[PDB]
């Protein structure tokens, strides 16, 4: 009895797979006016934050000030927004950034007694959920091309740094390969 | 692997748990009106269309030409429809029907080869949709009375009258007991 299986299926094929196709088109007609602008550029990916204690606030900063909210993202109807990385104060790096909501329904289940969902269940699904996410858009059509899974745990933490991590090594990919 | 383990615990904890507690004032709110004009009335509970062949379209008519549009639900934002059931032209029910969306998922998997995900999977899995949904609402605090799961398998039929017969067991049940 794994939730997670299901959980990724169903965050897979009833949202990822409908949204990616347009994101990279969105963000490149984006990315002329940032650019023109602000000389910046958004990452092409969209970056799923998958925190393994499937904590989900409500909007990003409260998780670390450092990331800020910048702009919607058009559409070519899905809302998406644009979130600039500080590092003392100066823009580091943006990115289409989200949570994958299914988290929020393990944290759910762990708070719903009925379910016997403890919270070392709860742990231990959240990286099945990862893991089988992975699986999926690696067998998948340009859609792990599309998107960036970022899993953490936190200790008993950067997030914005973490993001950065990620977005650092994806312009080291771009430029080397 | 069973993704209907997590298809039915994501469809309860992210949704019904969340609609159905503000059911019941809805219904009996519109249930003054619809009274007084049609003299008329709409069953209190959420019926819930689970097709073990996962064919869930973009409207209920075009599933059974006796299931009729009559009104949207009024919040007291979820969009819930009103439906009345017709015997010979004539109303013989109302009540508020939806599909339960997950099965829509279960279908896209069995047209996505790279899921490995046979029609006989399919079935299966939309059966134990059915059984892990029963049990969670069994278990829950009220939502078990505030909705009604209508699972039926199609030969190769009236889906009207399979909701009619939902309807008037459930009036004899309120009757008798
Ligand atoms: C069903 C797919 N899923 N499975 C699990 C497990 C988690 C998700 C998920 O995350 N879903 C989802 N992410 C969304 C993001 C946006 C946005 N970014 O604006 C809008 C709607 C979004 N939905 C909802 C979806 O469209 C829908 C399904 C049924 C009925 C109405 C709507
Ligand atoms: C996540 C829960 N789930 N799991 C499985 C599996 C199927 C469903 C499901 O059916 N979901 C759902 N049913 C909805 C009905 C309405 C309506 N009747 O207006 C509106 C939104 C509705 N959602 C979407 C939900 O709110 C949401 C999740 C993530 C992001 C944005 C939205
Ligand atoms: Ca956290
Ligand atoms: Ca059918």
């Amino acid at each position: 009895f794994n939730v997670a299986h299901g959980l990724a299926w169903s965050y897979y094929i009833g949202y990822l797979r409908l949204i990616l196709p347009e994101l990279q088109a969105r963000i490149r007609t984006y990315n002329q006016h940032y650019n023109n602008l602000l000389r910046g550029a958004v990452s092409q990916r969209l970056y799923i934050l998958l925190p393994l204690d499937c904590g989900v606030p409500d909007n990003l900063s409260m998780a670390d000030p450092n990331i800020r909210f910048l702009d919607k993202l058009p559409q070519q109807v899905y809302s998406n927004s644009i979130y600039e990385l500080l590092e003392n104060g100066q823009r580091a790096g943006t990115c289409v950034l989200e949570y994958a909501t299914p988290l929020q329904t393990l944290f759910a289940m762990s708070q719903y007694s009925q379910a016997g969902f403890s919270r070392e269940d709860r742990l231990e699904q959240a990286k099945l959920f990862c893991r089988t996410l992975e699986d999926i858009l690696a067998d998948a059509p340009e859609s792990q091309n599309n998107c960036r899974l970022i899993a953490y745990q936190e200790p008993a933490f950067s997030l914005s740094q973490e993001v950065l991590r990620h977005l650092r090594q994806e312009e080291k990919e771009e430029v080397t390969v």
